This record gives C-alpha cells, sequence and structure tokens, in this order.
C-alpha cells in the first residue's frame, strides 16, 4: 500500500525556495509517528531540503542521476522506488510536489495536515479529486505557545 504524507498551507502551498518557512513542532511529531519504521520515498529536491537521513526509516531518493551518499538508497524510476521498499505493509511518500504528482494515482491513503497560514510558495500539493477520497480521521488544534498556527490532521482513504 502506498500512502502520501504532506503538510499544506492555504491554497495547497507546500514549499518556497526549497524550504518550508513555517515551524509547527506538533506536525513534525505527527510526521515522525506516522513514518517511523517505514520506508520513505522522496525526490532529490526534498532530500536536499531535509539535509540528512531520517533515522529509523529506510530513505529512498528518486533522481535521474547517480547518487552521492551511500547512507540512503538511490533509484531512477517510480517502479524501482517501490521495488526497493520490499514487501512492507505501507510505503510513505514524503514529497515534494513532482513526486506527489507521480504517486497520487497509486496511493490508497493521504495523511494531510492543513495549516491555517498564508504562504507565498512555489510548490503545491497536487489537485486531488475530492470525490475519490473518504475522510476517516480528523483532529483540529488551535494555535498554542509552541505552534503559531491552527492546524487540522486528516487521514483520507481512497473510496
Ligand atoms: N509541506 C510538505 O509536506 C512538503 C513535503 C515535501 C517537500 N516539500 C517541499 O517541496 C519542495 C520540493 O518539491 P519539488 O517538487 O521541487 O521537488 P521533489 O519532488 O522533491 O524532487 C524532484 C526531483 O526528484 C527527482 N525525480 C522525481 N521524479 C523522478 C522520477 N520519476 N525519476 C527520477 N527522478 C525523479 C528528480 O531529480 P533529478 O533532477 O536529480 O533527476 C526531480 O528533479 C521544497 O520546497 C520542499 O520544502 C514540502
Ligand atoms: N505532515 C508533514 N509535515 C511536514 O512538515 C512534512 N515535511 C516533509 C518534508 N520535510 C521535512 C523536513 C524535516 C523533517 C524532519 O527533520 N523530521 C524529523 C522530526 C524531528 C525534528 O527535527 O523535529 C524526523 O525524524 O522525522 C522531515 C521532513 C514531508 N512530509 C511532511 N509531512
Ligand atoms: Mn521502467
Ligand atoms: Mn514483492
Ligand atoms: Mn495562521
Amino acid at each position: 500500500m502506498i500512502s502520501l504524507i504532506a503538510a499544506l498551507a492555504v491554497d495547497r502551498v507546500i514549499g518556497m525556495e526549497n524550504a518550508m518557512p513555517w515551524n509547527l513542532p506538533a506536525d513534525l511529531a505527527w510526521f515522525k509517528r506516522n513514518t517511523l519504521n517505514k520506508p520513505v520515498i522522496m525526490g532529490r529536491h526534498t532530500w536536499e531540503s531535509i539535509g540528512r537521513p531520517l533515522p529509523g526509516r529506510k530513505n529512498i531518493i528518486l533522481s535521474s542521476q547517480p547518487g552521492t551518499d551511500d547512507r540512503v538508497t538511490w533509484v531512477k524510476s517510480v517502479d524501482e522506488a517501490i521495488a526497493a521498499c520490499g514487501d512492507v505493509p505501507e510505503i510513505m511518500v514524503i514529497g515534494g510536489g513532482r513526486v506527489y504528482e507521480q504517486f497520487l494515482p497509486k496511493a490508497q491513503k493521504l495523511y494531510l495536515t492543513h495549516i491555517d497560514a498564508e504562504v507565498e510558495g512555489d510548490t503545491h500539493f497536487p489537485d486531488y479529486e475530492p470525490d475519490d477520497w473518504e475522510s476517516v480521521f480528523s483532529e483540529f488544534h488551535d494555535a498554542d505557545a509552541q505552534n503559531s498556527h491552527s492546524y487540522c490532521f486528516e487521514i483520507l482513504e481512497r473510496r
């Protein structure tokens, strides 16, 4: 099973200048809980944005060019990325925009954080047809001293 996990600001913005400009510790904790002990697939730009391997996960990087770091697994196509995960229950696709586009048609589940923040951005999460997806979990949180925007965690499953 393939799942996508992402955090979206207003208008589905996910990034600006190869970065995420907000800081929401509660959402990073949610990301860690939902990805630990699973393979994670990311594109090369997202790998450069994170800047190090994510511990406790098999890190798989998509790039058309040879890898430059043997602490992670480098693959050259979507099918190779999936194969490199092996026989696991759930593969997590962690972006960025181009990678989410390619994996969305193959995904059964979306883990989305909706952040109440207006961000100039240059990267968006794909338009997804709402009729295709059922919301199975949602949890709203007001802003607090650690998290400067309100946010909603949602899990959607393909109908
Ligand atoms: N808010 C969030 O949840 C979230 C999550 C992830 C990322 N982001 C943000 O998203 C942005 C990065 O997204 P992006 O769309 O620019 O880049 P991306 O999807 O991370 O990376 C694209 C790169 O991945 C490689 N790639 C993708 N598909 C491939 C394929 N089928 N075969 C081979 N290589 C493939 C290519 O690398 P080569 O050029 O080396 O071939 C391509 O240039 C950053 O701003 C980041 O902070 C946000
Ligand atoms: N829900 C969600 N939120 C995000 O911010 C997010 N970000 C990415 C891409 N960027 C990043 C950037 C940093 C870390 C990261 O350092 N994660 C640590 C958390 C511990 C910490 O630094 O606070 C991890 O071990 O997972 C992960 C993804 C992909 N999916 C996401 N999904
Ligand atoms: Mn092929
Ligand atoms: Mn198999
Ligand atoms: Mn806000």
